[PDB]
Protein backbone atom coordinates (compact mmCIF):
# COMPACT_ATOMS: atom_id res chain seq x y z
CA UNK A 1 0.00 0.00 0.00
CA UNK A 2 3.02 2.33 0.84
CA UNK A 3 4.33 2.22 -2.51
CA UNK A 4 4.93 5.59 -4.37
CA UNK A 5 2.22 6.98 -7.47
CA UNK A 6 -0.64 4.31 -5.50
CA UNK A 7 -3.31 5.45 -4.18
CA UNK A 8 -5.32 2.79 -2.01
CA UNK A 9 -8.77 2.63 -1.37
CA UNK A 10 -9.17 0.51 1.73
CA UNK A 11 -12.75 -0.65 1.68
CA UNK A 12 -13.09 -3.22 4.49
CA UNK A 13 -16.73 -3.59 5.63
CA UNK A 14 -17.65 -0.88 8.92
CA UNK A 15 -16.42 -1.97 11.82
CA UNK A 16 -13.59 -4.41 10.40
CA UNK A 17 -10.85 -2.80 11.96
CA UNK A 18 -9.45 -0.20 9.28
CA UNK A 19 -8.99 2.37 12.34
CA UNK A 20 -8.05 0.40 15.00
CA UNK A 21 -6.15 -2.15 13.75
CA UNK A 22 -4.72 -1.61 10.29
CA UNK A 23 -3.95 1.75 10.86
CA UNK A 24 -1.09 1.44 13.65
CA UNK A 25 0.22 -1.38 11.30
CA UNK A 26 0.33 0.93 8.18
CA UNK A 27 2.24 3.42 10.86
CA UNK A 28 4.69 0.93 12.02
CA UNK A 29 5.65 0.46 8.31
CA UNK A 30 5.91 3.80 7.04
CA UNK A 31 8.01 4.87 10.14
CA UNK A 32 10.43 1.93 9.57
CA UNK A 33 10.56 3.18 5.84
CA UNK A 34 11.22 6.85 6.96
CA UNK A 35 8.04 8.56 4.75
CA UNK A 36 7.19 11.37 6.04
CA UNK A 37 3.07 10.54 6.83
CA UNK A 38 0.12 13.02 7.67
CA UNK A 39 -2.85 10.86 9.11
CA UNK A 40 -6.03 12.70 8.64
CA UNK A 41 -8.90 12.50 11.59
CA UNK A 42 -12.74 13.82 10.61
CA UNK A 43 -13.20 15.32 13.74
CA UNK A 44 -11.15 16.64 16.82
CA UNK A 45 -13.27 13.51 18.38
CA UNK A 46 -11.98 11.03 16.05
CA UNK A 47 -8.39 12.48 16.40
CA UNK A 48 -8.57 11.39 20.11
CA UNK A 49 -9.70 8.13 19.71
CA UNK A 50 -6.97 7.60 17.15
CA UNK A 51 -4.09 8.81 19.55
CA UNK A 52 -5.46 5.68 22.02
CA UNK A 53 -5.22 3.12 19.06
CA UNK A 54 -1.67 5.03 18.01
CA UNK A 55 -0.35 4.56 22.05
CA UNK A 56 3.30 4.41 21.57
CA UNK A 57 3.85 4.97 18.42
CA UNK A 58 5.83 8.63 17.98
CA UNK A 59 2.97 10.65 16.42
CA UNK A 60 2.79 14.67 16.48
CA UNK A 61 -0.87 15.63 17.02
CA UNK A 62 -1.26 18.99 15.12
CA UNK A 63 -4.96 19.57 17.15
CA UNK A 64 -5.53 20.35 20.92
CA UNK A 65 -7.90 17.27 21.21
CA UNK A 66 -4.88 15.22 22.33
CA UNK A 67 -3.35 15.87 25.79
CA UNK A 68 0.14 14.24 25.21
CA UNK A 69 8.08 12.65 14.87
CA UNK A 70 7.86 12.04 11.35
CA UNK A 71 4.07 11.04 11.51
CA UNK A 72 1.92 13.88 11.91
CA UNK A 73 -2.13 13.65 12.85
CA UNK A 74 -4.31 16.25 11.88
CA UNK A 75 -8.11 16.85 11.46
CA UNK A 76 -9.25 16.86 7.53
CA UNK A 77 -9.89 20.35 7.65
CA UNK A 78 -6.93 21.21 9.16
CA UNK A 79 -4.99 20.23 6.02
CA UNK A 80 -6.94 22.03 3.85
CA UNK A 81 -6.80 24.77 6.05
CA UNK A 82 -2.87 25.14 6.20
CA UNK A 83 -2.63 24.26 2.26
CA UNK A 84 -4.71 27.39 1.57
CA UNK A 85 -2.60 29.77 4.19
CA UNK A 86 0.92 30.79 3.62
CA UNK A 87 2.00 28.05 6.79
CA UNK A 88 4.12 25.40 4.77
CA UNK A 89 3.22 22.11 5.04
CA UNK A 90 5.41 18.92 4.11
CA UNK A 91 4.92 17.21 0.68
CA UNK A 92 3.83 13.99 2.86
CA UNK A 93 4.97 11.10 0.71
CA UNK A 94 2.29 9.11 2.62
CA UNK A 95 -1.47 10.49 2.90
CA UNK A 96 -3.78 8.53 4.82
CA UNK A 97 -7.15 9.75 5.28
CA UNK A 98 -9.43 8.34 7.52
CA UNK A 99 -13.15 8.12 7.55
CA UNK A 100 -12.51 9.24 3.77
CA UNK A 101 -16.56 9.45 2.98
CA UNK A 102 -16.40 12.80 4.99
CA UNK A 103 -18.36 15.32 2.20
CA UNK A 104 -17.36 18.57 4.15
CA UNK A 105 -15.82 21.01 1.47
CA UNK A 106 -12.53 20.50 3.12
CA UNK A 107 -12.51 17.23 2.75
CA UNK A 108 -13.21 16.89 -0.63
CA UNK A 109 -10.71 18.96 -1.46
CA UNK A 110 -8.15 17.69 0.42
CA UNK A 111 -9.00 14.33 -1.40
CA UNK A 112 -8.55 16.10 -4.77
CA UNK A 113 -5.41 17.49 -4.16
CA UNK A 114 -3.68 14.35 -2.06
CA UNK A 115 -4.84 12.14 -5.09
CA UNK A 116 -3.36 14.93 -7.64
CA UNK A 117 -0.54 15.10 -6.07
CA UNK A 118 -0.36 10.81 -6.02
CA UNK A 119 -1.56 11.32 -9.90
CA UNK A 120 1.80 13.72 -10.70
CA UNK A 121 4.09 10.66 -9.34
CA UNK A 122 4.83 12.58 -6.16
CA UNK A 123 3.71 10.91 -3.33
CA UNK A 124 1.19 7.78 -1.76
CA UNK A 125 -2.32 7.88 -0.51
CA UNK A 126 -4.46 5.46 1.40
CA UNK A 127 -8.05 6.88 1.38
CA UNK A 128 -10.07 4.29 4.23
CA UNK A 129 -13.51 4.02 4.41
CA UNK A 130 -16.65 1.35 4.28
CA UNK A 131 -18.34 3.35 1.81
CA UNK A 132 -15.80 5.22 -1.53
CA UNK A 133 -17.80 7.76 -3.69
CA UNK A 134 -20.37 5.83 -5.98
CA UNK A 135 -21.03 3.17 -3.42
CA UNK A 136 -24.46 1.73 -4.45
CA UNK A 137 -24.66 -0.63 -1.61
CA UNK A 138 -26.94 1.01 1.49
CA UNK A 139 -26.60 -2.67 3.22
CA UNK A 140 -23.02 -3.45 3.47
CA UNK A 141 -21.48 -6.58 5.59
CA UNK A 142 -21.58 -6.05 9.40
CA UNK A 143 -19.72 -7.65 12.42
CA UNK A 144 -23.04 -9.21 13.48
CA UNK A 145 -26.39 -9.40 11.65
CA UNK A 146 -28.53 -6.62 11.19
CA UNK A 147 -32.31 -6.61 11.40
CA UNK A 148 -33.07 -4.10 8.51
CA UNK A 149 -36.70 -2.82 8.57
CA UNK A 150 -38.34 -0.07 5.93
CA UNK A 151 -41.12 1.47 8.09
CA UNK A 152 -42.76 5.14 8.22
CA UNK A 153 -40.17 7.05 10.81
CA UNK A 154 -41.84 10.32 12.44
CA UNK A 155 -40.32 13.79 11.00
CA UNK A 156 -42.56 15.72 13.20
CA UNK A 157 -43.90 15.39 16.81
CA UNK A 158 -46.41 12.68 16.81
CA UNK A 159 -49.02 10.67 19.15
CA UNK A 160 -50.33 7.73 18.33
CA UNK A 161 -49.56 5.51 15.23
CA UNK A 162 -45.68 4.87 16.17
CA UNK A 163 -45.41 2.67 19.25
CA UNK A 164 -42.29 0.79 17.78
CA UNK A 165 -40.45 3.84 18.20
CA UNK A 166 -41.11 4.32 21.93
CA UNK A 167 -41.80 0.54 23.53
CA UNK A 168 -38.34 -0.11 22.86
CA UNK A 169 -36.09 -0.36 25.96
CA UNK A 170 -32.19 -0.43 24.60
CA UNK A 171 -30.62 2.58 23.00
CA UNK A 172 -31.41 4.35 19.61
CA UNK A 173 -29.15 6.38 17.48
CA UNK A 174 -31.82 8.63 15.34
CA UNK A 175 -30.74 10.56 12.17
CA UNK A 176 -32.70 13.35 11.54
CA UNK A 177 -32.34 15.80 8.36
CA UNK A 178 -31.67 19.44 9.97
CA UNK A 179 -31.13 20.70 13.57
CA UNK A 180 -34.89 22.14 13.30
CA UNK A 181 -36.35 18.96 13.06
CA UNK A 182 -34.50 17.05 15.43
CA UNK A 183 -35.35 19.89 18.37
CA UNK A 184 -38.86 18.69 17.92
CA UNK A 185 -38.54 15.16 17.45
CA UNK A 186 -36.16 15.27 21.11
CA UNK A 187 -38.76 17.40 22.82
CA UNK A 188 -41.82 14.63 21.62
CA UNK A 189 -39.13 11.76 22.89
CA UNK A 190 -38.58 13.60 26.31
CA UNK A 191 -42.34 14.75 26.77
CA UNK A 192 -42.70 10.31 26.65
CA UNK A 193 -40.60 10.19 29.39
CA UNK A 194 -37.25 9.57 27.40
CA UNK A 195 -33.74 10.68 27.61
CA UNK A 196 -32.55 12.80 24.41
CA UNK A 197 -29.25 13.93 23.58
CA UNK A 198 -28.82 16.17 20.08
CA UNK A 199 -25.84 16.37 18.39
CA UNK A 200 -25.20 18.60 15.31
CA UNK A 201 -21.81 20.17 13.48
CA UNK A 202 -20.99 22.57 15.43
CA UNK A 203 -21.89 20.81 18.83
CA UNK A 204 -20.54 17.67 18.41
CA UNK A 205 -16.89 17.96 19.78
CA UNK A 206 -18.76 19.24 23.01
CA UNK A 207 -21.58 17.08 23.20
CA UNK A 208 -20.34 14.09 21.72
CA UNK A 209 -19.04 13.47 25.43
CA UNK A 210 -22.96 13.01 27.08
CA UNK A 211 -22.99 10.11 25.15
CA UNK A 212 -20.60 8.28 27.87
CA UNK A 213 -21.40 10.53 30.79
CA UNK A 214 -24.67 10.59 30.90
CA UNK A 215 -27.66 7.72 31.06
CA UNK A 216 -29.82 8.25 27.63
CA UNK A 217 -32.07 6.57 25.60
CA UNK A 218 -31.92 8.61 22.17
CA UNK A 219 -29.34 10.61 20.33
CA UNK A 220 -31.08 12.68 18.04
CA UNK A 221 -28.16 13.44 15.39
CA UNK A 222 -27.50 14.98 11.86
CA UNK A 223 -25.28 13.28 9.22
CA UNK A 224 -21.94 14.45 11.51
CA UNK A 225 -22.09 11.28 13.09
CA UNK A 226 -21.76 9.33 10.03
CA UNK A 227 -17.97 10.15 10.39
CA UNK A 228 -16.57 7.43 12.85
CA UNK A 229 -18.51 8.19 15.72
CA UNK A 230 -19.10 5.30 18.15
CA UNK A 231 -22.60 4.30 20.31
CA UNK A 232 -23.15 2.29 22.48
CA UNK A 233 -26.44 1.55 21.07
CA UNK A 234 -28.73 -1.29 19.87
CA UNK A 235 -30.75 -0.16 17.11
CA UNK A 236 -30.76 2.92 14.32
CA UNK A 237 -33.81 5.09 13.05
CA UNK A 238 -32.87 6.48 10.35
CA UNK A 239 -35.17 9.07 8.67
CA UNK A 240 -32.89 8.47 5.11
CA UNK A 241 -33.33 12.32 4.61
CA UNK A 242 -31.29 15.06 4.62
CA UNK A 243 -31.07 19.05 3.40
CA UNK A 244 -29.21 19.87 0.18
CA UNK A 245 -27.52 22.98 -0.02
CA UNK A 246 -27.72 24.32 -3.71
CA UNK A 247 -26.85 26.93 -5.88
CA UNK A 248 -29.78 28.88 -7.55
CA UNK A 249 -28.78 31.17 -10.24
CA UNK A 250 -25.49 31.20 -9.15
CA UNK A 251 -26.78 34.07 -6.91
CA UNK A 252 -28.28 32.58 -3.62
CA UNK A 253 -27.66 29.39 -1.46
CA UNK A 254 -30.65 27.68 -0.65
CA UNK A 255 -31.34 24.57 1.82
CA UNK A 256 -33.38 21.94 -0.67
CA UNK A 257 -35.65 19.10 0.67
CA UNK A 258 -35.50 17.32 3.20
CA UNK A 259 -34.59 14.72 0.25
CA UNK A 260 -32.89 10.93 -0.09
CA UNK A 261 -29.17 10.73 1.43
CA UNK A 262 -26.76 9.08 -0.65
CA UNK A 263 -26.16 5.25 -0.38
CA UNK A 264 -22.62 5.81 1.10
CA UNK A 265 -24.75 7.77 3.61
CA UNK A 266 -27.46 5.45 4.48
CA UNK A 267 -24.39 2.86 5.11
CA UNK A 268 -23.07 4.88 6.86
CA UNK A 269 -25.95 5.45 9.16
CA UNK A 270 -26.57 2.33 9.33
CA UNK A 271 -22.83 1.39 10.31
CA UNK A 272 -23.24 2.54 13.45
CA UNK A 273 -24.70 -0.82 15.01
CA UNK A 274 -23.94 -4.14 14.10
CA UNK A 275 -20.68 -3.99 15.12
CA UNK A 276 -20.36 -6.12 18.14
CA UNK A 277 -19.82 -9.60 16.87
CA UNK A 278 -21.16 -10.56 20.21
CA UNK A 279 -24.30 -8.77 19.91
CA UNK A 280 -26.60 -9.96 17.03
CA UNK A 281 -30.26 -8.73 16.21
CA UNK A 282 -29.14 -5.10 16.47
CA UNK A 283 -32.09 -2.98 14.41
CA UNK A 284 -32.18 -0.53 10.89
CA UNK A 285 -35.06 1.26 10.36
CA UNK A 286 -35.84 3.05 7.42
CA UNK A 287 -37.66 5.79 6.47
CA UNK A 288 -36.96 6.53 2.76
CA UNK A 289 -35.32 5.37 -0.17
CA UNK A 290 -31.21 6.22 -1.23
CA UNK A 291 -30.40 8.66 -4.29
CA UNK A 292 -27.41 10.33 -6.01
CA UNK A 293 -28.60 13.60 -3.88
CA UNK A 294 -24.50 14.71 -4.07
CA UNK A 295 -25.01 15.63 -7.94
CA UNK A 296 -24.93 19.33 -7.42
CA UNK A 297 -24.63 19.20 -3.74
CA UNK A 298 -23.11 23.13 -3.10
CA UNK A 299 -20.33 20.83 -0.68
CA UNK A 300 -18.59 19.94 -4.68
CA UNK A 301 -19.04 23.34 -5.68
CA UNK A 302 -17.46 24.44 -2.44
CA UNK A 303 -14.23 22.36 -2.54
CA UNK A 304 -13.21 23.54 -5.87
CA UNK A 305 -13.42 27.21 -4.12
CA UNK A 306 -10.91 25.97 -2.08
CA UNK A 307 -8.50 24.11 -4.14
CA UNK A 308 -8.80 26.92 -7.03
CA UNK A 309 -6.86 28.55 -4.44
CA UNK A 310 -4.05 25.99 -3.05
CA UNK A 311 -0.91 26.23 -5.02
CA UNK A 312 0.22 22.72 -6.21
CA UNK A 313 2.96 23.82 -8.67
CA UNK A 314 3.31 26.92 -10.69
CA UNK A 315 -0.13 27.81 -12.41
CA UNK A 316 -1.23 23.87 -11.93
CA UNK A 317 -4.75 23.39 -10.15
CA UNK A 318 -5.71 20.32 -8.34
CA UNK A 319 -8.43 18.19 -9.78
CA UNK A 320 -10.99 16.79 -7.39
CA UNK A 321 -10.53 13.17 -6.83
CA UNK A 322 -11.56 11.29 -10.15
CA UNK A 323 -14.93 9.01 -8.44
CA UNK A 324 -16.22 12.71 -7.29
CA UNK A 325 -15.22 14.74 -9.67
CA UNK A 326 -19.03 14.75 -11.62
CA UNK A 327 -20.64 16.22 -8.84
CA UNK A 328 -20.14 19.75 -9.62
CA UNK A 329 -20.01 21.42 -12.94
CA UNK A 330 -17.07 24.43 -12.81
CA UNK A 331 -14.63 25.52 -14.96
CA UNK A 332 -10.89 24.48 -13.44
CA UNK A 333 -9.62 27.66 -11.71
CA UNK A 334 -12.79 29.85 -12.10
CA UNK A 335 -12.44 30.64 -8.20
CA UNK A 336 -8.52 31.19 -7.96
CA UNK A 337 -8.03 34.76 -6.38
CA UNK A 338 -4.98 37.05 -5.73
CA UNK A 339 -2.83 36.58 -2.69
CA UNK A 340 -4.77 39.28 -0.55
CA UNK A 341 -8.25 38.38 -2.14
CA UNK A 342 -7.49 34.74 -1.19
CA UNK A 343 -6.18 35.93 2.38
CA UNK A 344 -9.58 37.63 3.03
CA UNK A 345 -11.30 34.61 1.83
CA UNK A 346 -9.35 32.71 3.90
CA UNK A 347 -10.05 34.92 7.21
CA UNK A 348 -14.12 34.68 6.36
CA UNK A 349 -14.04 30.84 6.62
CA UNK A 350 -12.06 30.97 9.98
CA UNK A 351 -12.50 33.75 11.96
CA UNK A 352 -15.80 34.70 9.78
CA UNK A 353 -17.24 31.18 10.65
CA UNK A 354 -19.24 31.63 7.06
CA UNK A 355 -19.84 28.98 4.22
CA UNK A 356 -17.02 28.86 1.79
CA UNK A 357 -19.54 30.09 -1.16
CA UNK A 358 -20.78 33.19 1.01
CA UNK A 359 -16.86 33.98 1.70
CA UNK A 360 -16.06 33.51 -1.71
CA UNK A 361 -18.69 35.96 -3.01
CA UNK A 362 -17.72 38.35 -0.57
CA UNK A 363 -14.32 38.07 -0.66
CA UNK A 364 -14.29 38.32 -4.85
CA UNK A 365 -15.92 41.65 -4.12
CA UNK A 366 -12.89 42.84 -2.94
CA UNK A 367 -14.77 43.62 0.25
CA UNK A 368 -12.32 43.62 3.26
CA UNK A 369 -13.09 41.06 6.11
CA UNK A 370 -14.22 43.50 8.78
CA UNK A 371 -16.29 45.83 6.33
CA UNK A 372 -19.94 44.81 7.00
CA UNK A 373 -21.78 47.16 5.07
CA UNK A 374 -22.93 43.97 2.77
CA UNK A 375 -25.27 42.68 5.83
CA UNK A 376 -27.51 45.72 4.82
CA UNK A 377 -27.74 46.26 1.27
CA UNK A 378 -29.51 43.20 0.01
CA UNK A 379 -32.21 43.22 -2.07
CA UNK A 380 -35.98 42.76 0.12
CA UNK A 381 -35.86 38.89 -0.68
CA UNK A 382 -32.69 38.64 0.79
CA UNK A 383 -33.93 39.46 4.31
CA UNK A 384 -33.21 37.17 7.23
CA UNK A 385 -36.25 36.61 9.67
CA UNK A 386 -36.52 35.72 13.16
CA UNK A 387 -39.59 34.97 14.80
CA UNK A 388 -41.55 36.10 11.54
CA UNK A 389 -40.21 39.16 11.54
CA UNK A 390 -37.28 40.87 10.07
CA UNK A 391 -34.25 39.65 11.89
CA UNK A 392 -32.12 43.01 13.40
CA UNK A 393 -29.27 43.67 14.83
CA UNK A 394 -27.31 47.42 16.05
CA UNK A 395 -24.26 48.06 13.48
CA UNK A 396 -20.58 48.38 14.47
CA UNK A 397 -21.93 51.98 14.33
CA UNK A 398 -24.29 51.90 16.95
CA UNK A 399 -27.63 51.93 14.21
CA UNK A 400 -29.97 49.57 14.50
CA UNK A 401 -30.76 47.66 10.96
CA UNK A 402 -32.65 44.78 9.49
CA UNK A 403 -30.13 42.27 8.16
CA UNK A 404 -30.56 41.54 4.89
CA UNK A 405 -27.27 40.41 2.99
CA UNK A 406 -25.37 41.19 -0.50
CA UNK A 407 -25.57 37.65 -0.83
CA UNK A 408 -28.00 35.47 0.78
CA UNK A 409 -26.95 31.42 1.72
CA UNK A 410 -29.41 29.68 4.00
CA UNK A 411 -26.80 28.06 6.44
CA UNK A 412 -26.37 31.77 8.02
CA UNK A 413 -29.47 31.39 9.82
CA UNK A 414 -30.85 27.23 9.21
CA UNK A 415 -31.25 27.11 13.25
CA UNK A 416 -31.29 29.47 16.02
CA UNK A 417 -27.66 29.00 16.59
CA UNK A 418 -26.56 30.18 12.56
CA UNK A 419 -28.61 32.66 13.11
CA UNK A 420 -27.16 34.38 16.53
CA UNK A 421 -23.57 33.32 14.67
CA UNK A 422 -24.32 35.30 11.87
CA UNK A 423 -26.25 38.23 13.80
CA UNK A 424 -22.97 38.97 15.67
CA UNK A 425 -20.90 38.74 12.48
CA UNK A 426 -22.89 41.55 10.81
CA UNK A 427 -22.48 43.87 13.85
CA UNK A 428 -18.66 43.60 13.68
CA UNK A 429 -18.66 41.40 16.72
CA UNK A 430 -15.85 39.29 15.56
N1 LIG B 1 -12.67 1.61 22.57
C1 LIG B 1 -12.86 0.38 22.04
N2 LIG B 1 -12.56 -0.73 22.74
C2 LIG B 1 -12.77 -1.91 22.17
N3 LIG B 1 -13.27 -2.13 20.95
C3 LIG B 1 -13.60 -1.06 20.18
C4 LIG B 1 -13.41 0.22 20.67
N4 LIG B 1 -13.82 1.09 19.72
C5 LIG B 1 -14.23 0.36 18.66
N5 LIG B 1 -14.10 -0.94 18.94
C6 LIG B 1 -14.44 -2.08 18.05
O1 LIG B 1 -13.32 -2.41 17.23
C7 LIG B 1 -13.78 -2.94 15.98
C8 LIG B 1 -13.07 -2.23 14.83
O2 LIG B 1 -13.35 -0.83 14.90
P1 LIG B 1 -12.81 0.17 13.75
O3 LIG B 1 -11.32 -0.06 13.57
O4 LIG B 1 -13.29 1.55 14.12
O5 LIG B 1 -13.63 -0.35 12.48
P2 LIG B 1 -13.63 0.41 11.06
O6 LIG B 1 -12.62 1.51 11.24
O7 LIG B 1 -13.26 -0.66 10.05
O8 LIG B 1 -15.05 0.93 10.94
C9 LIG B 1 -15.28 -2.70 15.94
O9 LIG B 1 -15.92 -3.93 16.29
C10 LIG B 1 -15.55 -1.74 17.07
O10 LIG B 1 -16.85 -1.98 17.61
MN1 LIG C 1 -12.90 3.73 10.84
Amino acid sequence: MLKKKQLTVLDLHPGAGKTRRVLPEIVREAIKKRLRTVILAPTRVVAAEMEEALRGLPVRYMTTAVNVEIVDLMCHATFTSRLLQPIRVPNYNLNIMDEAHFTDPSSIAARGYISTRVEMGEAAAIFMTATPPGTRDAFPDSNSPIMDTEVEVPERAWSSGFDWVTDHSGKTVWFVPSVRNGNEIAACLTKAGKRVIQLSRKTFETEFQKTKNQEWDFVITTDISEMGANFKADRVIDSRRCLKPVILDGERVILAGPMPVTHASAAQRRGRIGRNPNKPGDEYMYGGGCAETDEGHAHWLEARMLLDNIYLQDGLIASLYRPEADKVAAIEGEFKLRTEQRKTFVELMKRGDLPVWLAYQVASAGITYTDRRWCFDGTTNNTIMEDSVPAEVWTKYGEKRVLKPRWMDARVCSDHAALKSFKEFAAGKR
